[PDB]
DNA sequence: GGGTTAGGGTTAGGGTTTGGG
C-alpha cells in the first residue's frame, strides 16, 4: 500500500 | 502549468502509473 506508487518507468514521468 | 512522475492535453477528468486541483 505505501508501495502503491512506484512511478511507473518512463512513461511521461519525469521526463 | 504543475506535483510525487511527472509533461501534454482542456479537458477537471483522463492518461503511460493517475487522483485532483
Amino acid at each position: 500500500q505505501a508501495q502503491a506508487t512506484i512511478s511507473f518507468p518512463k512513461r511521461k514521468l519525469s521526463w
